[PDB]
């Protein structure tokens, strides 16, 4: 299963219509307004807010001291809805303090169990988060570009993509943009921190 | 000496007319053609253009002849080489990041984290990004002062590196707050005109923002 959650980002860079997105959505502060505006019944809804309408066929979570509302809907879904994956939508764009925190989330300790189950997408990008190990991933047909960027520390491997690394080692956050798969598989290697894979397109 | 560095990042994002910017500018890659399409005499010119298409090639080159063209080197991204270059040979006081957000997630972070290098480091201080609705700073060790931007709502702190961070005075305060990895304190703000802030080790940016106005008020 997956839940979709809905940020308060601009809708310029949205995918696609969102009545025409699958799956349980959920709305954060301003992404629930335009969950309910869009007509669509979230299932639950985080922030202090027809909303009230909206409201009762969905679970209410108020702000707390310790969560961002966005971390706080993150958090809200993994235990009570319990879904496989969550997709994050409209975290990009707009004020960029927004969109790091939402790109740097998983890096909390208590988010990072979650790390290989969220995504963030937009209209031009895919993102994964994963821990540790050794991947094989698919290439997205619509995207053209693949890139690879430790969030911390790492000894990351790309033995079969148009550029590669061997155990390289990298010291603090960097991205490695533009790079292709080679065919329409790659894999990647790494043994520290958090890596995120991110596909895009012009 | 203000120099403008315009990346390839959407037009969308720009935070008016560039041609209003005053100040050289810089082009890189696809930059240095929007540059020029709006009629824009670019001081320099970094990346390929000799493999670019035949109807723009000539336009470009005529455009190319009073800049400075600096070619696609074996150790640099483009844009890197193009803020090296800056400083190399054009003597600039402040660099502006034109371009460097929106679009391609790869390229911004890329941009966001190009001064963590040990060599661009030493410019941190002088690079300054700016696009629609923010403005980004960055900063070594130290204690320091800020003020308000007039047309800004929101400020942020965003330790890159592992550092203690206090911010006594903002809306939100921290005390030797210690970060393990990079992060965003998004929607803090000012309390007063100024704001301090003080850390010992790393890269600190800071990020200015503001809503979007306009596109809020359609909904």
């Amino acid at each position: 299963t997956i839940v979709n959650l809905l940020v308060g980002g601009p809708t310029a860079n949205y995918p696609a219509d969102l009545t025409t997105i699958p799956g349980p959505w959920v709305g954060a502060d301003r992404g629930a307004l335009r969950l309910v505006k869009r007509g669509i019944q979230p299932v639950m809804v985080v922030g202090d807010f027809t909303v009230k309408d909206a409201l009762v066929g969905a679970i209410v979570v108020k702000p707390d001291q310790d969560h961002t509302d966005t971390q706080l809907a993150i958090k809200s879904i993994f235990e009570q809805l319990q879904p496989d994956e969550v997709h994050l939508y409209g975290a990009t764009g707009g004020r960029l303090d927004h969109l790091l925190a939402n790109m740097w989330l998983v890096l909390d300790p208590v988010f990072r169990q979650w790390a290989p189950q969220i995504k963030l997408i937009d209209k031009q990008n895919s993102v994964r988060f994963f821990l540790p190990g050794d991947y094989q991933i698919t290439k997205e047909a619509d995207k053209r570009y693949l890139a690879f960027v430790p969030l911390m520390p790492m000894h990351l491997t790309l033995p079969d993509e148009k550029y590669q690394l061997d155990a390289a080692y990298n010291a603090y956050p960097i991205s490695w943009a533009s790079n292709e798969f080679s065919g329409n598989t790659g894999h990647f290697s790494f043994d520290a921190g958090v890596l995120a894979v991110i596909q895009s397109r012009d």
